[PDB]
């Protein structure tokens, strides 16, 4: 961060020689001097320029001009502006923050003048960078101790090494010096919850809107299991969201709860959608209650908001209505709730206390904040014992944190504070939504097919898109209305194959075909269903990355028309099976999976199974303690009816959960069957498209087995 | 890695002007050539510098002087012999590997002979690095998938914030780039164990003698976790060390088993020693397993070995008595002991496969090897559920793992593999055993008092040093022999102030003065008891740091002799509390702890708390279970007899827990109370030597509360 | 302050191109290198130049030749010790007061060893400045107040006149901006004995063997008349 913008041409020489001594003396400081041509320039500049630090300029000349704008900006960007005689302040620029340094146009004033410029420099960049950040970087820069934890000691005992050299040079000293541990006690301990850490988890709140935040150094997957072991005592009952993740089945598997499920509605597509509101209604959970065994009433629930493909929930509704003490939402997908006010009342800290509950809400901040990975939060609104939250955080915490990912939570919380967070949030969602409009535009503009985005007829609004009952775009039978809202930058593309009402069609390109091309070009594909592709437009997704996006799915179309060969066109795929993909084209690959899922009736199939659920003969952790003992046995897929399952099942597609440790599939759950039949049958045919069932083998033969527990 | 050696001066115009043309070439491809006066000139730039990755040399003149050198020193270091007209190969060669390509002295060569030699060097850096590293490395420099998780992208989200930017230009490039996720495809999964990172694991164990291994990136406490709940289903009984990291307490808090405690001996100093033999035998567990209720024959036992000062078992003895299916090391302290054959017999994964049992070793590799923080080792030998353990494995791993942390782990073991890693190994060891004949030497030959070592009489052998019960050095009484064995880079200094039989001299000095001195010359003690001072010789320090720490202990002897005020001499002592320490020297200072230790009756009060146990009325996961549920008070210290306690209280001295949680004080076990108030009466005195008692809470009148159930 | 005596000549390369590249890894800090022959040439080196701030040599070849005599002359002179496998400290250095760091002979490593040899160089600095001239440098290199006597306001307004332009030429800007007032509250006061006059005042006494020190600005006339006048009441004798 040393770029500093010099804004003029005077024409005196009065003004122009110290400007230049100026432009000198701060590149003997190590200043990169830039200069823009005027206003507009200067605001480009600062809009795609993160390392300007610091705008020289003639105050009466630019005053007016760039103050407001510069403070709509950055805050707190250092302005150095050279007076005149008659210099004034006029009344627009009270309401303004800005950080303004005078100075005069007088020669031999250059060393004095870089000088305040580099020591203002350096206040700017203590100002915003948040407290165990600016400490952890004190002390790679300062400190000195030795004999002390980890081994390698900043990074010395790798150069010993020759690979441990390679290892070093790639990383670089900062990241091997970072590498301390409570040592160092000039930076505290994430464990007690001292010193800059301590100034961490509050700076942490206030910028998240949370009473409470822990940073969790294992992921959400550890935060799911820290809030759901301090809120779930052993023999108690949780409300859990059918759409969970996997974390949250392993919480059930180590803990003793009994678990009672909240139901999701879906579409023709196998997009999820949310729990239903007669699902939170007292006297539908007191019916669940009451035919499960050994169920008394919830004392925790989990929601996970938003789905994973990006539909928000109604969160207030969930706070005045759900009866639960505990109320936990996994936020895995939405850590930037906070920072848009299109998000207000659709995130589980929006608003105030809830009386009489506790919120919780995990973030996994590296999922689509800037953090490294296995960074997430734990934010807290309400009141819990402190205690006893301590020790839960200490029993999935380690004792020797790694202090980057600690540093790397706490700087998006500082990329994420005040106006500079709105507007990289705000940037986020006009792309998302500039993208949609894009796509709409070159569907109706193109000839024949092209893509579709999953978003209603008109998005002519920057908002979270309500689902309304009376309009058939989201595909889901009977919603709630102002009940579920559309994440704008959640985008799902939609390729032909289906009609809206359900009914395939008779042209149709499945979205792996689609996927595998965007692989082919580069582009990873979040989620692929059988006729969606998700993407999320995260703020590392820029301009440039939504235009590649855009031209590789103009391109698919036209090299799917041209009808390329295989070889050509997927040359990994032709790779899976080069004498099967020797001859064949992409229109007839197309057509024949299309035709393969129309016969099979994937989409009803799917509906089917996941629209009923199988027997809890015993709960996750029974079936856990029961594998534990060594009582499993693996039985072929057809023969799993009445039968006991050991392991989760879970398909792809929808890539939800089907069947859970300890769960039976009976007559009445027989469409569960029937979809990992129909699954594993559809999967046999092409190289590459092979069935996808965590849960599932493939044996020999061709056939699958699941494991289920003995009887 | 681009330093090549050039060895020699001819004297013929014919050799020396094409070297003077392939020094010119190897520099315009970016090599640091390196200038050997002769051969021990050469054997010190290798020994000293490891980024040195050619030796150029007239083979005639040099061959039998070199190559047998190298090859001891750097089996893969790549060999550059100009060759002449009657050179030949000497049958001393044979049996040594080397990497040798043969060169001609040719004018106008030096261009193809420089690209052979980037070719080798090439060669040679991808034969040293580890699998899934040389992949991490190739994608960072070469790959470009967008779209991805982490949402920074490869920190190009850093980017677009200032304070992002800081923490860009902070870490660089690689860091941010090496921060990926299963969306690369080429590096496989960690939790599929698939790809380069099946590779990774297969290598880890070839390198560490296991049947098995598996990276863990959220520690050792992780670690302890994953095997103690794959080894000890619900209501089974575990056989555990008392002297056990509080993640393995953790394990027991979160799992329904019932605790049998290994006791563990001490000597005066509160060293704790290793369990006896008798421990070991079946009729004490079987008479254990009928005392305690609800206990069946223990499944699981848990052993840390080597205890944390240093003291390693013999594992031979444990695997042939112990009649447990499963027993686990906690190695953190040890992941060394593969690479040097002092330690054969003395850690787990020692020998062979136990029949009728499974052997498991966790380890820190971030502790005493160069990893990054978290990471950490299972290793496995003997026969497992591969799917249970995968799926234990996966309830406590991150669907996201930093794969800095992975790397960092498998490159550990690229660093301890083969000769290089026991080249490494051995040189900590003699490091550690020139600073203990260096304080022995500096003791004969000083005048008045001086540091002594816990070490043997006469440590004359680079081996282990066995315990026996003839020799009185270690303060252990009745212990068995061929039973402990000292490890040698575990040094424990003694301040003076007690003496050989367990009582207390009239001179002394302790080791918290000593540890504050440390502390104000950057040196950081790993522990410090009462007369002792923990000093850990891992691969990190180097001779520079152990004159260091040398030069230290002999100026706090003179800063001592020369009675220096506590306000020059202790300077954050003095900031703790100036009015305090306005006016005291360091004798003084040092003669009044010396004498609230001998007073309180430190030494024998700490031994007999811990040789007596708290009853266990409840197990710690009921006793967490009823805190979980509110059932928790705070009462006063005094009052602690006859309630059941809620937290584990450990406290400082010694640091090993002291009461479990659902343990209750009884009138059998007053000694136990008797020295917590001890330690809460001598910490009143002096500011800076306050009371350290994890579990008890001060209270604004000065007393101390515990946390104990309701009743 | 910013000379520092290389001493030595080894005859093995990789001893010696490490210490060409701290040479000149030192030089890119701004520092001057200085080369004495042997150990009688270092110390009159030392005894001739006071800003001569730190000695590098080979531990083995000169500990016993070196320590003893420079703690004589200069106890608080950073030296730079390169250790080998079989450095050792000996007996006889138990007794000196001596500040050492310990180094190694590695390719690469010039960058870091020249930081901390800043660092180090910093830290003698700070240590031999008595602590309100440690306070008052540090205000006129850092501190910014305003508004503030006396009225040049650290050579402000001698800039705005020609005849005050040489005078501000001359005596120069440190000069200047340490003439400050009590208006910066980080020195203290000397009226009010408080801060690091306070500091100051101690300091002196420990140096000069008195109970009590008093710092005057006008003089032994003046400290003559304010003893006087507190030890001789009217009418005595």
């Amino acid at each position: 961060m040393n770029v500093i913008a010099i804004l003029n041409h005077m024409g005196v020489y009065f003004k122009e020689e110290p400007i230049r001594e100026l432009h000198r003396a701060l590149e003997r400081l190590n200043f990169q001097i830039v200069y823009p041509n005027d206003r507009d320039d200067l605001l480009k500049l600062i809009e795609n320029n993160a390392r300007l630090c610091g705008v020289i300029f003639d105050w009466d000349k630019y005053n007016l001009e760039l103050c407001e704008e510069i403070s709509k900006m950055n805050e707190n960007l250092p302005l150095y502006a050279f007076a005149n005689t008659y210099s004034t302040l006029d009344v627009s620029l009270n309401d303004l923050r800005l950080q303004i340094s005078f100075f005069e146009y007088a020669l031999g004033a250059a060393e004095d003048i870089a000088n305040k410029i580099k020591q203002t420099t350096d206040e700017y960049i203590n100002t915003i960078l948040p407290p165990l950040t600016k400490a952890l970087f004190k002390y790679v820069r300062e400190g000195k101790y030795t004999f002390c934890t980890p081994g390698h000691m900043g990074g010395t005992a790798f150069q010993k090494s020759p690979v441990g050299s390679l290892f070093y040079d790639f990383f670089g000293p900062n990241t091997m010096k970072s590498d301390i541990s409570i040592s160092v006690s000039e930076l505290g301990s994430l464990l007690d919850h001292s010193g800059p850490h301590k100034e961490a988890e509050q700076y942490i709140a206030r910028v998240f809107n949370a009473d409470r935040s822990y940073m969790v150094t294992n992921g959400t997957s550890t935060a799911n299991k820290i809030v759901g072991m301090y809120s779930a005592p052993a023999g108690s009952t949780i409300l859990i969201d059918r759409n969970c993740h996997k974390s949250l089945t392993h919480l059930m598997m180590m803990s003793d709860v009994t678990p009672i499920y909240f139901r999701p509605t879906r579409n023709a597509y196998g997009i999820l959608g949310g729990i239903p509101q007669s699902e939170f209604q007292h006297a539908t959970i007191a019916k669940r209650v009451k035919e499960t065994p050994n169920a008394t009433w919830p004392v925790h629930a989990v929601i996970t908001n938003s789905t994973y493909d990006g539909l928000l929930y109604n969160t207030d509704f969930i706070k005045k209505t759900l009866d639960v003490k505990s109320i936990h939402f996994d936020s895995a997908w939405v850590p930037y709730t906070n920072f848009s006010p299109i998000y207000e009342g659709k995130c589980g800290m929006s608003g105030g206390r809830v009386e009489g509950k506790v919120i919780y809400e995990t973030q996994s901040t590296h999922k689509l904040l800037a953090a490294f990975s296995q960074a997430s939060m734990i934010h807290v609104k309400g009141d819990v014992n402190e205690e006893t939250f301590n020790e839960a955080y200490m029993m999935h915490t380690t004792t020797s944190p790694h202090y980057g990912i600690v540093a790397s939570t706490e700087t998006a919380a500082a990329m994420m504070k005040g106006n500079a967070g709105k507007r990289l949030i705000n940037g986020s969602i006009e792309r998302a939504i500039k993208f949609r409009k894009e796509i709409k535009r070159l569907r109706t503009e193109s000839d024949g097919w092209f893509f579709d985005v999953w978003q209603p007829d008109h998005i002519d609004t920057t908002e979270c898109w309500p689902l309304r009952s009376d309009s058939t775009w989201h595909g889901f039978k009977n919603i709630d209305n102002e009940h579920m809202y559309l994440d704008p930058i959640k985008v799902t593309l939609l390729t032909p194959g289906m009609e809206k009402d359900g009914t395939m069609s008779d042209f149709g390109i499945p979205a792996s075909i689609v996927a595998k091309y965007l692989d082919e070009h580069g582009i990873v594909v979040e989620k692929t269903g059988p006729y969606n592709l998700l993407f999320l437009f995260s703020i590392g997704i820029d301009k440039t990355k939504a235009l590649s996006l855009l031209r590789a799915l103009t391109d698919f179309k036209r090299a799917f028309d041209l009808n390329l060969r295989v070889k050509n066109m997927l040359p990994s795929l032709y790779r899976e099976d080069p004498e099967f993909y020797e001859n064949m084209r992409i229109q007839e690959l197309a057509q024949n999976i299309h035709k393969l899922i129309v016969h099979h009736n994937l989409p009803d199939l799917m509906y089917r199974a996941f629209e009923v659920l199988p027997t809890m003969v015993m709960t996750p952790y029974a079936a856990f303690q029961k594998e534990l003992h060594g009582m499993t046995e693996e039985v072929y897929l057809d023969e799993m009816v009445g039968r006991i399952n050991a392991n989760m099942i879970l398909p792809y597609p929808p890539g939800v959960p089907l069947v859970m440790p300890g769960e039976m599939i009976t007559e009445e759950s027989r469409p569960v069957l029937e979809f990992l039949q129909m699954l594993c049958e559809i999967g046999a045919h092409y190289p590459g498209f092979e069935t996808d069932i965590h849960g599932a083998y493939r044996q020999a033969d061709g056939r699958y087995t699941v494991k289920v527990l003995k009887e």
